[PDB]
């Protein structure tokens, strides 16, 4: 439900995020697709989820916090 940032990029939801104590996600930008607050500062605690299919975990759903 919220995490770390580490990186973001393209001007929607792409780059990668750190879950609460674990490790390194990643993004692709409809994680980070809000039209509140979205941007992900890259050094930050953000309010996602997380699913691991075929590929790796990515973000999911991506929201700001601090």
């Amino acid at each position: 439900m919220r995490g770390k940032v580490k990186w973001f990029d393209s001007k929607k939801g792409y780059g990668f995020i750190t879950k609460d104590e674990g490790g390194d996600v990643f993004v692709h930008w409809s994680a980070i697709e809000m039209e509140g607050f979205k941007t992900l500062k890259e050094g930050q605690v953000v309010e996602f989820e997380i699913q691991e299919g075929k590929k790796g975990p990515q973000a999911a759903h991506v929201k700001v916090v601090e």
